[PDB]
């Protein structure tokens, strides 16, 4: 029951050519490899998503339209979606308790519309596969942006709960995800949104996070978990909003791991290439429970980590815009919503 690591050379080489994240996949992979972490996980080759497999969420019209424009993104969408289905497949066959796909987590993609640079929602696809064996699924999103695509996917049902800790502020994409957003139908109060401001740091973040995941856990009682960990909340990132480091995110990760539920792990945003590699390696270490060394081990992209070549990331000098009073308002409101969840 060792963690499954969704990798093949062809999967990495492909993701390598994605837009604003060039070669990121191989940076992540080879840095992980450079910490000998691969040697501790079951390597599983990602299987390409079939047409029907994607159409489990996206319309045939959009899926066909995606072929046309990518005349390409469609093969991108097909690879990544398949990778996440594959990881979710491994969890259901029970060959692992943890399955990793760092190239997944494209949370903005809608049923028949692309947005937020997401042309296929692999998170949704994986949540659907898991449903084959797991009754209730908890989707937890810690990316910098609201996970509206995954939220929409399931917003009407109570069998899948989404919880999203994101930056919520005017002008900021997607402009949704206030605490007042709780879903609809039988699935009302089964969407959870945690609006957060700029400059927030590891400690305050993990307190807010743990606080909510404890309530949601008792209230929902999941059999599976899907965790998007977009690195675009880490200090130094071009998004320039939160003030987080991997230590804080790993604390949220480790907390969740305690549950020992089947857990599909996904990546996400993160336009700071070396920082994003630093983060998911650290986290991949957290999953393995093996503390890594502060010194980046020489490997193909060693120079990308200069000048100091360490794994730890430093917070920038900026204000924490989150007032303790507003945070408790947000939480108490969330706590109100959870009185309805059973
Ligand atoms: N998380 C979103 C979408 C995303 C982008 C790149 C990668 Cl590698 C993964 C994901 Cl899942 C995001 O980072 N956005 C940045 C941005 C800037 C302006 C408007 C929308 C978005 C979405
Ligand atoms: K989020
Ligand atoms: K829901
Ligand atoms: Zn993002």
């Amino acid at each position: 029951l060792v963690p499954v690591y969704i990798y093949s050379p062809e999967y990495v080489s492909m993701c390598d050519s994605l837009a604003k994240i060039p070669k990121r996949a191989s940076m992540v992979h080879s840095l992980i490899e450079a910490y000998a972490l691969h040697k501790q996980m079951r390597i599983v080759k990602p299987k390409v998503a079939s047409m029907e497999e994607m159409a489990t969420f996206h319309t045939d019209a959009y899926l066909q339209h995606l072929q046309k424009v990518s005349q390409g993104i469609f093969d991108y969408a097909a690879a990544i979606g398949g990778a996440t289905i594959t990881a979710a497949q491994c969890l259901i066959d029970g060959m692992c308790k943890v399955a990793i796909n760092w190239s997944g987590g494209w949370h903005h993609a809608k049923k028949d519309e692309a947005s937020g640079f997401c042309y296929l929602n692999d998170a949704v696809l994986g949540i659907l596969r898991l449903r084959r064996k797991f009754e209730r699924i908890l989707y937890v999103d810690l990316d910098l942006h609201h996970g509206d695509g995954v939220e929409d996917a399931f917003s009407f049902t109570s069998k899948v709960m989404t919880v999203s800790l994101h930056k919520f502020s005017p002008g900021f994409f997607p402009g949704t995800g206030d605490v007042s957003d709780v879903g609809l139908g039988k699935g009302r109060y089964y969407s959870v949104n945690v609006p957060i401001q700029d400059g927030i740091q590891d400690e305050k973040y993990y307190q807010i996070c743990e606080s909510v995941l404890k309530e949601v856990y008792q209230a929902f009682n999941p059999k599976a978990v899907v965790l998007q960990l977009g690195a675009d909340t880490i200090a130094g990132d071009p998004m320039c909003s939160f003030n987080m480091t991997p230590v804080g995110i790993g604390k949220c990760l480790k907390y969740i791991l305690q549950w020992q539920l089947a857990t599909l792990i996904l990546g996400g945003g993160g336009y700071n290439l070396a920082n994003t590699a630093r983060c998911w390696t650290y986290l991949t270490g957290v999953i393995l429970g093996k503390t890594l060394s502060s010194e980046i081990p020489d490997h193909e992209f060693f120079t990308a980590y200069g000048p100091d070549y360490v794994l730890e990331i430093t917070p920038s000098c900026r204000p924490d815009r989150n007032e303790p009073h507003r945070i408790q308002q947000i939480l108490n409101y969330i706590k109100g919503n959870l009185k309805h969840v059973v």
